DNA sequence: CGGGCATGCCC
DNA sequence: GGGCATGCCCG
DNA sequence: CGGGCATGCCCG
DNA sequence: CGGGCATGCCCG
């Protein structure tokens, strides 16, 4: 299917992304790098993704999130698990098991196979911060490397996310292009040499 | 119940011969004698000659398997793994599965066993042209020794089976089998290990 | 395609066989036929005569067809077919389509089939018997792409199989060589003839 | 009514430079100095120095088209050959039918002229990046100078040109192409070829 | 990539 | 027939 | 944790 | 090719 917008939409809410300071460790969990705007973490660990919005939502506000291929050869196709992870013993109950992207800690989670489409996505009720706190934290994990064949085979993908109402309504929009990976510390370091 | 690797030269004097490649560090399919183990490409060219003191009766037929060489993985059937068993690499006779082909026989045959599930390739046996003292298969291997979900870093043995027209064991030879990229390299790495 | 046809020689009740002209090997004759090999090696689009032999004559409506496959058995499953330039180069005598590699020349009853379902192409003329003071019926073959092409044979050698059928399509009789269509067939001959010497 | 070939350096001072890689047998990319030719390999990266003397105004463009170089040749447009053209080997962006590409640009556009039916192939112009003294656009040729039903042995000369905006000329400079097997071998032979015995 | 040789195509 | 130009295999 | 190395694969 | 490097994964 032709490839949903990538275009960062603040919207009237504000909607913006953040991520926790987590460093460089050859193999840390998961870790942002600002200069790339580029998430690089491993295989089913936490990824924390933060939303930060200027006014409030309202009530039955959705936040959706989605995987794309950034390159234009390969938009059109759908990011899925290889067909290796497909098949493993990795359910976590509530994901297919095709999908790439799982949201832990959040029995509201709703996942989508889309019949037009065809491309996995998924959703949570939006939840303000609590008093005390300046953002609202997802959990995500991705469930397949970025090096796996029959899967991404090393192909870039974006992550996108969306601020939506109950009827799925565009409110908001933001992205991020993620690396799963071994060592995602050694990785980040080594595309951020890169551009130098 | 694991198929038998133990060597038989039986009545026809039934030897393996491997063509000598050197170690270049891509060579296509190399073989190490101080391993008894081949080292070859994805797809490539394999070839494993049949050497007999004796002519084996026409309709006589040879077999390959794939089994792992480790006691502790013995049990579980070799197969491709979920990405190259899905792979469109079909030559139009070999089962997707199958991580064994035979390349060049159109007499080919593949089984999978209804009682093991275990896969094989058979073909039958013929003479050696005229002048040559062997004859030559040339098998493919279809998946990498590191492939996960398939072999994942398990060394597997060939194992190579004379039969007759019934199935009857008439010889049986073996070797191990690393799939990979780079097969000088790595034949290289597997002897040093030792010495 | 999804199976491959039998090239099993099969002489029949007829007696069918098939007989090669004596043509040499100068560099670059035309056509030239390799006993030792069962292979044929000519040049794009002149003449292979190919001789029908028969002990007995078979009646009205049988058919001569041929029909080439790749001789190794890991492209047999696909379908010979001039490539992406030869089908393009508008060539056609009048009546073969663009597709077809092997033509006959000189028969206005020649038919040209494209399978419906194993897609493979043939073509076919109606058997006629030998001329008087003739021994054999000669059909006049044309190779029209060279076993080099890009997008086409790709230098992959090719069998032609000759069938003898009656009006209805069921075999009569069968047989078959190989073919290479190259610039300099008798150089060719001689070299591939030299590789067993070897 | 076929393209000028006619270098020019023009008011920016445009001109080529090439990676002077020498005449290993299957070197990917080489250029002959003396025979003002480029002799590559289909597919390979072929970098192309662009050398100016003053900064060309924002808008600027690099185009490059292929012409045959010999007279009787020249009217008919350089294409791919019908095999080429259908091979699976697509970068997403260029034509099937077209012979040059660029690599590693997302802002590449080709066009179809609507009066010749010629090929081109457009970049932006981008001034050097830091501590460099040029700019390099990445080639590929995606056809044998050799191809049947192609350039069938035929040379051809690439025509590189400094535009404007809207199409003007600001400059351009050309050089012969053979697009084979081994690069290396082939030069040095042409070379050893331009003097007596 | 590239030595060795197949294959096109002149003399 | 001779010789060379040019592509391709598999190390 | 970082150092190190095995293995696929790609620029030239 | 074959030197080099990206990427998984082991080891102390
Ligand atoms: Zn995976
Ligand atoms: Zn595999
Ligand atoms: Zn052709
Ligand atoms: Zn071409």
């Amino acid at each position: 299917s032709s490839v949903p917008s990538q275009k960062t939409y603040q919207g009237s809410y504000g909607f913006r992304l953040g991520f926790l300071h987590s460093g460089t460790a050859k193999s840390v969990t998961c870790t942002y790098s600002p200069a790339l705007n580029k998430m690089f973490c491993q295989l089913a660990k936490t990824c924390p993704v933060q939303l930060w919005v200027d006014s409030t939502p309202p009530p039955g506000t959705r936040v959706r999130a989605m995987a794309i291929y950034k390159q234009s050869q390969h938009m059109t196709e759908v990011v899925r698990r290889c067909p290796h992870h497909e098949r493993c013993s990795d359910s976590d109950g509530l994901a297919p098991p095709q999908h790439l992207i799982r949201v832990e800690g959040n029995l509201r989670v709703e996942y989508l196979d889309d019949r037009n489409t065809f491309r996995h996505s998924v959703v949570v009720p939006y939840e303000p911060p609590e008093v005390g706190s300046d953002c609202t934290t997802i959990h995500y994990n991705y469930m397949c490397n970025s090096s796996c064949m029959g899967g991404m085979n090393r192909r870039p993908i974006l992550t996108i996310i969306t601020l939506e109402d109950s009827s799925g309504n565009l409110l908001g929009r933001n992205s991020f292009e993620v690396c799963v990976c071994a060592c995602p510390g050694r990785d980040r370091r080594r595309e951020e040499e890169n551009l130098r």
